[PDB]
């Protein structure tokens, strides 16, 4: 007996309700003089249930007004033009009829292999560049590990590719620096659960051909560490560790990827990658060193130090050069070790080599 | 005189209410021309008890709507196929039917021993991998220590073994980095009063043994090191403390146990735990100095320092050498004492000792 409502006004009325396997069918009726404004595509929203959301800034109330709630009705949102279809779905709230998502499950765009991380269980706000595109719908386990679903709209399902590589940021994070600190701007989900951003690359088709699927990266630069690998033969690790930096004239160029000892116990191997960029400037005969921590120096007559509020003193950066010569030794072929200097080569701010690109 | 639905649309009644000792019997009758559609799997739902919970996005109403609360009733979940059994059981809501848990105290799937835990009360979630599992029950005292109870899903309960090993997290806990901090993405218990993690391992089969239950220890590392354990014997104690790693080649192998004095008084005991992997690195000549804190240089012509932001100047650490030879003492065994030295042996970076494996 419930009334039909469109636009605020009751312009048809349920005929009768009838129960299925699947589920209920309504038939409802139209008055003839309304019933050239529905013009075969429409949407039709229940109105008979209050539902009261509460948002930071989302302080709404959908489904019903208190006058209307106790007649209860179907809302009618109307289309432009159509050919009025046989059936219509039904949507249970305002926003899943805009969503266009009759179902509660929305489908896996995308699913994710990660081991370990501490991400959303479900319901975390998918980034691209940090604009907000999709939400993660499952984590559920597996034998290898966890298995990460990801819902994105279909309006930026052409956003994602096979470059497409992707990080989690968990929890509330804050950014300081020397002069102040800022608050990640963060949604709801964001700040309760952590969200997961993505971005394409160049050369990450190569990080989609190994693994079955693509892999959530622990974080933002691990994502991005693609390119050259090569390994470092130090005596010991010292102050080093993974994502410390790796500077060429002091400008970053590629980072730790990880290290161990190797297969004896002599020396410890470490591994690196340099960017694709900068791929270029190893060259076989290129020398390492490590630069890590302040380097003052003293003279009996007098003493000279230099302080710069080192990344490298945070993380101990490796330095590396390339001694001059007209033939120029090849690129680095991937995983050639080397060997790390214990000091700088003497004429590194004096050598010239005037490397192409 | 209640009404009895399914799907939204009532299919059946109550016809009556009898009490006994256990507790209420409720005799229902369906119509036949809905009889084929309850198929000898269902469930049975309160509906007459409104319930409003209320989560961080858990915004849920419970129970009923306010039309339907009025007439009350009982819900039907349909199922697929089965046999129409003679008895059901009543859920009091929706979750606990989901959950087929018709109890109110979930069945203790694993106890756990330990003293001072400043841990749940009962209600934090047990993670695997940070992944959610089950919650703890009860927390109970006993002569020995504490008990307590885990209850785990079923799903999940293949995840435990033999080799699971249980730490314990509380509070908020938030970790700091030197470009940015992180807060844990916790869910409401964590926040609260703090989760409890575990997970497999190789050798922890062995770590069962030892002991009537398993142990939930204090952290992630004292759940972790397992492995060799040996004995140095330092004059004093210094800088050292529980935890302190152990370092070979500037690569941690190991951690300190706790530490101290001996049966007399002269030395102090220092009890390591090596960890499997790195178990055949330590032969019977193996040398032990202290390198804790920021050991710089000096000299008369020149001075020439060093800084790396060690943790060892956090948490000093013990380094640890082979000196070379053909002959290799063996492994040393399970609590062999040593002797700490004061400074490093000055050919330790030029030792050779390609130990296997």
């Amino acid at each position: 007996g419930q009334p039909l409502i469109l636009h605020g006004v009751q312009v048809g009325q349920v005929i009768d309700r009838k129960l299925t396997s699947k589920g209920v069918t309504f038939t409802v009726a139209i008055e003839p003089q309304h019933r050239e404004l529905v013009k075969g595509d429409s949407k039709f929203v229940v109105n008979s249930r209050v539902d009261v959301k509460v948002g930071l800034d989302g302080v709404e109330f959908l489904g019903a007004s208190a006058s209307e709630w106790i007649n209860g009705g179907i809302r009618i949102l109307p289309g432009d033009k159509g050919e009025m279809k046989a059936s219509y779905p039904l949507y249970a709230n305002l926003e899943k009829a805009l969503e266009n998502s009759l179902s509660d499950l929305p489908t896996t765009t995308v699913s994710l292999s990660a081991e370990t991380l501490p991400d959303v269980q479900a319901g975390s706000v998918v980034l691209y560049r940090k604009f907000e595109v999709g939400e993660v719908i499952t984590v559920r386990p597996r034998a290898n590990a966890f298995d990460i679903d990801l819902h994105i709209k279909p309006e930026y399902r052409n956003l994602l590719t096979s470059n497409s590589v992707f990080w989690a940021e968990g929890g509330a994070k804050v950014q300081l620096n020397g002069s102040g600190l800022t608050v990640q701007a963060s949604p709801l989900s964001r700040a309760l659960k952590g969200a997961i951003s993505f971005d394409n690359l160049s050369g990450a088709s190569a990080s989609q051909r190994k693994g079955d699927k693509r892999i959530l990266y622990a974080s933002e630069t691990a994502a991005r560490a693609v390119g050259l690998s090569i390994i470092v033969e130090a005596p010991e690790a010292g102050s080093l560790g993974i994502g410390t930096p790796v500077l060429f004239r002091g400008l970053e160029v590629g980072t730790v990827t990880g290290m161990t000892l190797g297969t004896l116990s002599d020396r410890v191997m470490i591994a690196m990658r340099i960017s694709k960029r900068y791929q270029h400037l190893v060259r076989n005969n290129s020398v390492f060193w490590l630069a890590s921590g302040y380097s003052l120096d003293f003279g009996l007559t007098g003493g000279v130090v230099k302080t710069g509020t080192f990344n490298q003193f945070i993380r101990g950066g490796i330095a590396f050069a390339t001694p001059p010569g007209t033939p120029l030794a090849p690129k680095a072929q991937e995983g050639k070790h080397f060997l790390l200097q214990e000091s700088e080569p003497k004429e590194w701010r004096e050598w010239g080599t005037a490397l192409p690109k």
